[PDB]
């Protein structure tokens, strides 16, 4: 792996529920038989969608948990563990959205102004999800649901492994800036989503808490604005999006527009753990979408990205740590095209996203933006998965794999797998004052045998005048290996003679030994 790593030890493989209730698209019988099928393919738990619109759909505090707690039993009733994700978002709508779940229609009478809904530059309303602004309505009302939520999910404690909040569209945090219906859907640029009236007076009053007055704003940003009302988000997305953002107005504008999604990640993210840690003790996660395309666009740099609200990721990622909560990002299994029109980046994205998240020691998960249905997309969310540190990966969704064995396998081969730790020695070694040794073998986990950046590195034990490591591989799998020397310079210098091999590697703990 990057950095001369191995996988993560705590890696584990996980699967998404259906987005309808079991009962329309099976039985609860036949669900228990098909996640034990899905455990004995190396899934560890099952994420699903409690949607709001189901639990405090008819009014204030008139919470229904029944199916919430219903399906808590068949996933014990399997011998599996389950990832619930408190849905506060539309189903509906998106891609792949083969639901109709609106958010509790009484929510959008609590309030006289248009603070609870997303409009765009054009004037697009959105609905899917409440407005991040709104945190006085987002405190009541997640503080008073995720509490309740806990109470109700209390007896079934020991199938939980971990909770997924909802931070926005698609349980993803940002904004809805890509829409059939606004016109922004891919692989155009995004539209920005601050143009209710609500969002321009937070703007206003934001920039002039910053500066003071509009003389001091005025000579901030060179600008020469008669009145504080002038103080608006960009008139003009593309312009701005062009080289509007280069301003000091530009970089102050996306200051406040991401901003407000930090917030949103330290409230949402203490309402949770104020809810479930002292009872589940478990950890709380969201997801960052992955918006790849109009990334390397040469016009209109990251011209979806922004509109997203995602502009500093490391700012972003900050937010996610000090709010104690899990990130888990998407398009392990897309490779990058830069070329035009799309300029779609999805492979650069991840990786460095998941560089970051390294850095910062964020525990990092991941899924797969679209169904998969050959192999080669599989081995590439391996490549990822694997090299980039990732503590879970999370497959969507269920009706693909359960209902195709030739696809499971491969799944179960390359995905669902189990780290094992086992010590790798090398006997014989002829290195000279400067040479570092390393592995390399044909599995993702091994660094498919790349040996520029994948290669696992290895040290040399003075004891017992060797080259050995612990690393972790992959239980029961068939690998092949062979150890190399990398010169002070950082270029190969030569090559184990044979060929190694564990066939299998063993699901216990010993070591392999093996001369140059
Ligand atoms: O709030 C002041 C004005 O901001 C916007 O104008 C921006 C424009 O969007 C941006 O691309 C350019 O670089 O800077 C100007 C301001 O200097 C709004 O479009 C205006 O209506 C506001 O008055
Ligand atoms: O079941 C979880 C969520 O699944 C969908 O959202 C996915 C989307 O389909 C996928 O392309 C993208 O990469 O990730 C998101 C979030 O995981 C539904 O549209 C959401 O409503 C569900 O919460
Ligand atoms: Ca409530």
């Amino acid at each position: 792996a990057v950095n001369g790593k191995g996988m993560n030890p705590d890696y584990k493989a996980y699967l998404m529920a259906p987005l309808k209730k079991i009962p329309e698209v099976t039985n609860w019988e036949t669900f228990e038989n098909d996640l034990r099928w899905a455990k004995q393919n190396g899934f560890y738990a099952i994420t699903v969608d409690f949607w709001w619109g189901d639990m405090e759909k008819n009014g204030d505090q008139q919470f229904d948990f029944s199916y919430a707690q219903r399906f808590a039993q068949s996933v014990k009733n399997a011998g599996m563990k389950m990832i619930p994700i408190i849905s506060t978002h539309q189903c509906g709508g998106n891609v792949g959205d083969d639901c109709n779940v609106p958010i509790p229609s009484w929510v959008w009478n609590q309030k006289s102004d248009d603070s609870l809904y997303f409009k765009s530059e054009t004037g697009t309303v959105n609905k899917e999800t409440l407005n991040p602004l709104a945190s006085d309505v987002i405190r009541k009302e997640y503080g008073e649901l995720y509490t309740a939520f806990a109470a109700a999910m209390k007896p079934y404690k020991d199938v939980i492994a971990k909770i997924y909040l909802s931070g926005g569209p698609a349980g993803e945090l940002r904004y809805p800036s890509y829409t059939t219906s606004d016109g922004t859907g891919y692989p155009s640029r995004g539209k920005f989503q601050a143009y209710t009236e609500f969002a321009k007076s937070k703007f206003r009053l934001w920039v002039l808490n910053k500066y003071g007055s509009l003389n001091e704003v005025n000579k901030a940003w060179g600008t020469k604005l008669i009145s504080e009302l002038a103080i608006l988000p960009p008139s003009d997305g593309e312009q701005f999006l062009m080289n509007g953002y280069l301003s000091m107005y530009g970089k102050d504008y996306l200051e406040w527009y991401q901003g407000i999604l930090e917030n949103h990640t330290k409230l949402i993210g203490e309402l949770a753990h104020n809810a479930f840690d002292t009872t589940f003790q478990v950890p709380i996660g969201a997801k960052i979408a992955g918006v790849h395309w109009q990334y390397n666009n040469p016009t209109i740099p990251h011209g979806a990205e922004k509109p997203a609200g995602y502009n500093d990721y490391s700012h972003l990622l900050d937010a996610f740590k000090s709010a104690k909560l899990d990130v888990t990002f998407t398009c392990l299994e897309m490779t990058d095209k830069g070329s035009y029109p799309e300029y779609s980046m999805p492979k650069t994205l991840v990786q460095n996203i998941a560089t970051l998240a390294n850095e910062k020691g964020i525990v990092l998960n991941g899924e797969n933006a679209l169904s998969i249905g050959n192999e080669e997309e599989y081995k590439r969310v391996a490549e990822m998965a694997f090299n980039y540190n990732f503590a879970g990966f999370t497959l969507l969704r269920y009706q693909d794999v359960m209902y195709n064995n030739s696809l499971m396998g491969k799944f179960k081969d390359l995905l669902g797998v189990t780290p094992v730790m086992q010590t790798i020695v090398v006997k014989n070694v002829p290195t000279t004052i400067g040479d570092t040794v390393y592995i390399t073998g044909n599995r993702a986990e091994l660094g498919s045998w790349d040996t520029k950046q994948y290669p696992i590195q290895l040290y040399y034990d003075s004891h017992s005048n060797d080259w050995r490591g612990n690393v972790v591989l992959p239980a029961e799998r068939n690998i092949e290996f062979k150890a190399f020397i990398k010169s002070k310079d950082g270029t190969v210098k030569s090559w184990q003679t044979i060929q190694q091999s564990w066939n299998p590697v063993p699901l216990k703990t010993t070591s392999h030994t093996s001369s140059w």
